[PDB]
């Protein structure tokens, strides 16, 4: 009998930029009440865990962050109160939340840095400081590292006449974790957040936490290069400054403190992170050891850089996740977020649909960012007089509930940011009602996903793919039933599935399709027509499954495999 | 009621070169079968673990070593069945041993190696392979890393046609713990010879398991140096050859290895390792964490390093250890060793008792290297036809037993190393006539540290110190009794303790002199006499204990404090 899935493991998350939700106030952002009065849509969806990004008391709302106070609420998203309502509603509704923590650095106004640029006390090494020779406007830096955003990662700091480090902008001093004060501070920050009844937490830049103790300059990328003239990220290699020797170590300690609040039976605390952008190994240490415990999944984020729909496109960002995971591990999709173009504007509106079906079909859990379960699209231009990314600010635009003013986000006169100018076509009321919508087909995999067993502990069989075309399996083994899902990225095709399974009839019956013209209409396999970014969850009857075979051992995943029994009615892990 | 202390924590352990400690087969290389005779002499000085060396086939026997079997006995040593006698001996008569193990390299002769420069199998990838041009003698290599004995790490292979990588010697090919093949073949390794009843492993080179992926060039200390000139270790930072980010986590999988041999009580397998040499924080890694179960202790060398005996000398480097080490755990104290030269050549023949003394009443586990007990010296000069480091030979000498040919250790004409010129004065036989000699007294701290309970379970409060001078004391609550130790360095003194302790009589009594001569005699505290490399081990009632009063929080020390009960007769930790 084996171990059951975790509320992490078992439904879609879905991630909410709370500025941008729903504004109960008049006042044209987003807040913590209005999202508690949205809580209905998000049941309608069958959604399981709600993701809200950062919210804490803020001097910088973007560059990764410049937090005031981490135990406290930003007064645009409301107060302490309305984020007690709201965890309050949300496990009433069977929900759970996780919210983002950034333990890299603070804000320049910060108690913290007030007291350590005075060195009042303790706090004198709460920080990164060092001597720099000043004068005359003029700083020469501790050595060449860069910032993320590009410049001198040193400012020297005219009260405490030394040079403090920050990988982000100068308004985000970077903490010390190399002394144990820090580390404590930390720990009590996650404690008084899984008090409050957190379910987990999204842990980002993780890789920048140490640098080296030594100090000694990077190596540039391009040998020759006068140093002077060395002022971008790219520039340089960093070997000094990122993912260090004693980091993993720091993360443990994150999920040893998390482990005190997730001991009594159905309130295990999920941990979660941020991956690391250029490389795929260092990613999956993140998934911990056999015998050291560390975050459940690194958030895969590698579906949402793809900006050009090609068959062999996604059929290598499946394969290189699955292939390198340690073995009994989770996966997870992750198709769109925050700082990256939304997905019809970097694929085009003809894939929507294709690329909901595909994280729900694929094994693991599928993580939804807000608004793409409609078909929402980046503004062309906004007008903030705020400090923002206008690079990635673009999908960070107000959600579309209805045909009415502001999309029926705001019922004010003035949004921080702009609506799309097709929400009048393009929201939430009108797509319910209409029968094939986005927003329809995505609430028909959200309930297959939920109620299936194929999809939840199903084997995973990837079939081969000419271009233009992804084929896959899932499959159990005392089902007697298998889901074949067929999706065309290509201009068109038709294709003869009898050639590629060999275990599959003459005539199948089409379970779910993007098109959805297909409701229950039954297909040949034959000559199967695929209108050029269509998809179909085709469903029949088999023995011989395709994992039993040898020639399949290699193309063939599970993440704990489980036999079905029709006698005893009762997955057992002894098969 | 606290945990007991176990086999590694309780007596000292004692280092043996065996092809030096005794020759059976009068061929002048000691053997298995020759310690198993000396058992007796290993009881006398009430040893609790024999640690012995290499002895693994070998084509080289230093230089940190090349194997080419892990699995079998060097044939010079003895055989297979020669080793499970001598662990069966050493059980009966309640000993432990452990054994030497790295896990690096291999030797260019071993099996792994003859089947991977030729690409047969598996085997292809069990060592760090690279293109490199090579033509007329002369080689390209990939990058400008070192060898730690100074030239190109890369090698030609004419067979395989590319380069591979050694840190040590050219014979020395590095594994490649980056596959999960080699990392299978080192678990094999360790449960081979922990199924032969060897008691734990010290684990040495491990700072050299990894190294970068990206073969990128390390950077000059002497920046403006033409890079055809370096050569020499200490001429480049070693940050992509030494200490890479994944390398305690196989440390770690070495650990979980053991622990399946360390289950069953009074059978708990050890694990040590080799000091990172200049960085102290580096080492206190292996110690582990809190919640991650690492080395048991790294062995601290700083003590061999000496070689001025000053008070401010070895004062410096307890303090050190002792201040960094994490919070409860376990201090070791090894004042030789293989590689460096012995006590009486380094310090002086004064400073022999006084060496040992120190390291009997220090907290932890006291480490001992053969000959170390008689006062035994380096030999002046050699004349070897074999690949040893002529720097570091002359501390391997044979063990002088007796006045007899070679000094009592072969039997033979001729011996593998000289004995030295004054074996006729310094062995084992004379020294245990004589009533106050080196052995005797070792004797006698060993019986102390043995059955005392304040030596071993006591409280360690580090009192001032002059140069010239250490005084500590060791203590327990319940006792009703202090050892105050008073070490001098110095060239004389006649200091007065009233001053000093506040807490002490006018009239103790000498438990212990390295001079001897004071067996019983009492003391006045008034004007206490010590001759330039005297040590006392005053003994003395008091009821104010140091280690109670806040000015002496900061310099007491403990590993796992637990009080004494003159009612119940026990030790408990709620105190
Ligand atoms: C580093 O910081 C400086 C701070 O001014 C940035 O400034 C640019 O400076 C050049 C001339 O020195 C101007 O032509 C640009 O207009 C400045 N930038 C802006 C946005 O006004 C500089 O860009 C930074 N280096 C980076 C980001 O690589
Ligand atoms: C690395 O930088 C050097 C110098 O910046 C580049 O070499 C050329 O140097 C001359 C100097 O007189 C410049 O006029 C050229 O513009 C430089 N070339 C380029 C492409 O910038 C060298 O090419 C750079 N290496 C690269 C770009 O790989
Ligand atoms: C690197 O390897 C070479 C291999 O020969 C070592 O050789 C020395 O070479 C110089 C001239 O090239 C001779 O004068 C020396 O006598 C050679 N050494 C010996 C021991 O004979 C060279 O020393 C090595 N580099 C080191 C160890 O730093
Ligand atoms: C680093 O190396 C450079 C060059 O090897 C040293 O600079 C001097 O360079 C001239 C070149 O004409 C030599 O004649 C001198 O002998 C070099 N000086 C020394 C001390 O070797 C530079 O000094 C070195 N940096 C150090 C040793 O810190
Ligand atoms: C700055 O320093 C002064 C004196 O050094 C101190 O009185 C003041 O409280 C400090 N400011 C802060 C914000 O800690
Ligand atoms: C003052 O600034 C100028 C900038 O042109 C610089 O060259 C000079 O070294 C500075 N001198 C002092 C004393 O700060
Ligand atoms: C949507 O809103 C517009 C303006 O508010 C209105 O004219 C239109 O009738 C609405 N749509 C429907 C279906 O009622
Ligand atoms: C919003 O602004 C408009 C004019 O811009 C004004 O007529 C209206 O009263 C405002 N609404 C509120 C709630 O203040
Ligand atoms: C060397 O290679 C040949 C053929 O490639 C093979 O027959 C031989 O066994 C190899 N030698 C060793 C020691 O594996
Ligand atoms: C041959 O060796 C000489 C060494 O003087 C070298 O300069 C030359 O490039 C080499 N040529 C070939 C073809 O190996
Ligand atoms: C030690 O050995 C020498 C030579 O073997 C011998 O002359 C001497 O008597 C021995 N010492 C003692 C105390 O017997
Ligand atoms: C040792 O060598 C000597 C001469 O060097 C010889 O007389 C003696 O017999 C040898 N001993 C043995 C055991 O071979
Ligand atoms: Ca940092
Ligand atoms: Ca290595």
């Amino acid at each position: 009998s084996p171990k059951c899935l975790d509320w992490w493991q078992a439904g879609p998350m879905y991630q909410i930029y709370p500025r941008s939700f729903r504004d109960s106030n008049k006042d044209g952002d987003g807040d913590l009440k209005g999202i508690q009065d949205k809580l209905d849509y998000i049941t309608t969806l069958n959604i399981k865990t709600v993701w809200i990004t950062s919210f804490y008391k803020s001097s910088l709302k973007d560059f990764r962050h410049a937090v005031e106070d981490f135990q406290e609420i930003d007064p645009i998203f409301g107060t302490m109160k309305d984020f007690e309502n709201l965890v309050a509603a949300i496990h009433d509704k069977g929900l759970k939340l996780i919210i983002d923590f950034i333990p890299n650095h603070t804000s320049d106004k910060h108690a913290w840095f007030q007291w350590s640029r005075n060195r009042t006390g303790k706090y004198t090494d709460y920080y990164i400081w060092h001597d720099c020779n000043y004068e005359n406007g003029t700083t020469i830096p501790p050595n060449n590292w860069l910032s993320v955003y590009g410049n001198s990662s040193w400012h020297f700091d005219e009260v405490r006449k030394q040079c403090y480090f920050h990988q982000f902008m100068k308004e985000q001093p970077d903490l010390n974790f190399r002394n144990p004060d820090v580390q404590e501070e930390i720990k009590e920050i996650i404690q008084f957040w899984l008090s409050k009844g957190v379910d987990g937490f999204s842990f980002n830049a993780l890789q920048y936490l140490l640098e080296a103790k030594h100090l000694r300059d990077e190596a540039q990328v391009n040998k020759t290069q006068i140093p002077d003239t060395v002022t971008h990220y790219s520039q340089l290699h960093h070997d000094f400054t990122t993912t260090q020797v004693g980091m993993h170590d720091i993360v443990r300690s994150f999920r040893q403190t998390m482990n005190q609040y997730s001991r009594e039976p159905g309130r295990y605390r999920f941990m979660g992170t941020e991956a690391h952008g250029e490389s795929i190994t260092e990613t999956m240490v993140y998934y911990g050891l056999p015998f050291i415990q560390e975050a459940d999944f690194p958030f895969n984020s590698y579906l949402s850089k793809l900006d050009k729909p090609s068959g062999n496109s996604v059929s290598e960002v499946i394969t290189s996740w699955l292939e390198n995971m340690p073995e009994g591990k989770w996966p997870n999709w992750m198709t769109g977020g925050p700082d990256n173009v939304r997905l019809t504007s970097r694929l085009g509106e003809k894939y929507v649909n294709i690329m909901n079906m595909l994280v729900f079909t694929l094994p693991g859990t599928p993580i939804t960012y807000y608004g793409e379960e409609i078909g929402m699209r980046n503004i062309l231009a906004a007008n903030l007089n705020e400090n923002y990314d206008t690079g990635t600010l673009f999908s960070k635009s107000p959600m579309q509930w209805d045909n009415s003013s502001n999309a029926g986000f705001s019922e004010g006169n003035h949004t921080w940011l702009p609506t799309s100018s097709d929400y009048h076509t393009v929201n939430v009321d009108v797509q319910k009602t209409q029968p094939r919508s986005a927003l329809k087909l995505y609430q028909e995999l959200s309930l297959l996903h939920a109620n299936e067993l194929l999809l939840s502990r199903g084997w995973f069989c990837y079939l081969r793919n000419d271009n233009h075309s992804i084929m896959y399996t899932r499959e159990l083994d005392g089902i007697n039933k298998v889901f074949l899902m067929v999706l065309n990225f290509g201009e068109s095709s038709l294709l003869n599935l009898k050639e590629m399974i060999s275990n599959i009839p003459t005539r199948v019956r089409i379970r779910l399709s993007t098109s959805s013209a297909y409701s229950g209409r039954e297909v040949d396999t034959h000559a199967v027509t695929l209108a050029s970014g269509e998809g179909l969850i085709l469903e029949y009857n088999t023995g011989n499954l395709l994992h039993r075979q040898t020639a399949f051992k290699d193309r063939c995943f599970v993440s704990n495999r489980a036999c079905y029994s029709r006698v005893l009615n009762i997955l057992y892990s002894l098969c």
